[PDB]
């Protein structure tokens, strides 16, 4: 009753202050879990109205945090397996709940094997000696590396993000366990690419396009790498593919306090001068020569097909 | 006398029919010394008549070999020379013949020097744990790696010249100097390309629009580092400097023998199949990055005035 009233508005306000959970993993973990609860604590009987509430709640989440797509696109998985049991159970009432459940709970035992699934495929994309690059942070990517690195021996060039210097715990990270890491400040990618081998980059959210949402400065990354025509790999699981595709949307951008590019203490040239600093920024699919997932590898080329396999074309809208 | 007849002649044929001497640099000296006693020991009181004799035995010399353009272009440099001392004198006959003699041993001199020139200059072009990629042989490009080995430590991957294995022995010679040596066919430049960091290689001839011809397969390595945007060097001295441009000439290849491709023993089918070696290849100048000489790096934007500063332009035609 209200208990889940008020657990979906916790949720609602912790995505839209803050990022909370952290790992985006543990948001679809979450979100899943709140959708669960949703579909087992409402008194619906026909899965039209089921799938109608479980859309008026995603758009809510949606306008809570549009930058956070995970939470959107796995509203829209959940609103595929409501389409693909009803399909089976009309193509009943009580089974239909239980399968649904069921089929919830083989969504999150299988989203918590992406990582693994990722981190046993790296091995056979990294030979020895070998020269990576990355940017920022990626649980997934520094997950990657370090599976490589039990058998393999290779260098980890990261460079940091601006102003976000997420990539300096990854570098830490990466260095724990003996990954010959070398830090650098992003103004040197396009100096050091001439010497990298592959480039290994997380993301936030997959467009249908095959573009990605990834943290800010990484297009220079996939630019530089074109330009060397060094081969982009990105270790996203299944979970960020996104439907929307790239400009049929809104609010791309995520925007943060320019506080953190220019700080208050400059005084008063901070009337005169327009400060940006935008976290996420697009990466056309020219630029990415392979995606890893959980299932494996795949060009750019059929995210499509992805799409087709896991979000009904009508629930793009929300 | 008759002395100077047979032993222009010895020279011709020599030409004409192998390759003697085997070092380009030591077939300047010889045709410089030559040059010299032409000029020398015949009775010339103008320079015009002298100028002319010039032109008719060079045109003999480069009718004898088309492809070895250093013989041609080292007469037009002695060409230029004698104008300039014309123009010195005129702008005299004995000290006319006497500092035309010693511009001629300042030539000489200069000329043993380009190998040890280019050789110091290759320092400040090698970094710690480079990889290097040349194809062939190339004694310019062994020195200028066995003098950076000196300093630095790098790897030096040689793709062998089918059918002339040139590069097998070029790539022993730099493993004498414990310069980490890789010999590969020549099938696999593009295989390995993505792991190198510069293209050093020699050359042949150098046209005024840039381009250069070199043995052949060369023209794949450059657009191979092309595609990978790998900086392509050319350690070339500024003796193989041809005025002649690229299509406004005749006979560019040089044809060889296709028992060097294709053996005698194959039987029957050698009189259905035609079989072509081609031994020397055209490079244009947008695949180059750097040409290296004995007076400095030089982009190959810039040779044309290098020629307008070594041959008159009225003399590009002998
Ligand atoms: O030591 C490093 C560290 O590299 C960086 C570290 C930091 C930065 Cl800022 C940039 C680069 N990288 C190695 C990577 C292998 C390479 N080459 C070899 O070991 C040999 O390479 C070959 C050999 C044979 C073939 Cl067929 C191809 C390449 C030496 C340098």
């Amino acid at each position: 009753g209200s208990e889940l009233s008020e657990r979906i508005e916790s949720f609602v306000e912790t995505l839209k202050r803050g990022g909370g959970p952290r790992s985006s993993e543990e948001m679809a973990r979450e979100t899943l879990g709140l959708l669960r609860q949703i579909i087992t604590d409402h008194r619906w009987s026909n899965a039209g109205e089921l799938m109608e509430l479980i859309r008026r709640e995603g758009r809510r989440m949606t306008a809570a945090q549009p930058s956070e797509t995970t939470v959107g696109n796995m509203v829209r998985r959940v609103l595929k397996i409501i389409r693909e049991e009803y399909g089976r159970l009309h193509g009943h009432y009580a089974q239909l709940q239980s399968n649904i459940i069921e089929a919830i709970n083989e969504l999150l035992v299988e989203l918590e094997g992406t990582m693994e699934n990722i981190a046993a495929q790296a091995l056979e994309h990294i030979h020895s000696n070998e020269v990576i690059m990355t940017i920022g942070f990626s649980r997934t990517v520094e997950a990657f590396l370090k599976e490589a690195a039990r058998k393999r021996k290779f260098h980890v060039i990261v460079a940091e993000c601006a102003p976000f210097c997420q990539g300096h715990e990854m570098a830490v990270n990466l260095s724990k366990a003996g990954i010959e890491t070398t830090v650098m400040t992003d103004a040197a990618i396009f100096a050091v690419m001439s010497r990298v081998n592959k480039v290994i980059i997380g993301t936030k959210t997959i467009l249908a396009n095959g573009a990605l949402r990834a943290v800010t400065g990484t297009h220079t990354l996939a630019l530089a790498a074109k330009h060397h025509s060094t081969p982009l790999i990105v270790c996203a699981p299944m979970f960020k593919l996104s439907p929307q595709f790239p400009n049929e949307e809104d609010s791309f951008h995520k925007f943060v306090a320019p506080e953190e590019v220019l700080p208050f203490t400059e005084g008063d040239i901070l009337e005169k001068v327009s400060v940006h600093c935008p976290v996420f920024d697009y990466v056309p699919p020219e630029l990415i020569t392979l995606f890893i997932s959980n299932i494996g590898g795949n060009a750019p080329s059929y995210i499509y097909r992805l799409m087709s396999e896991l979000y009904h074309p009508d629930d793009h809208v929300l």
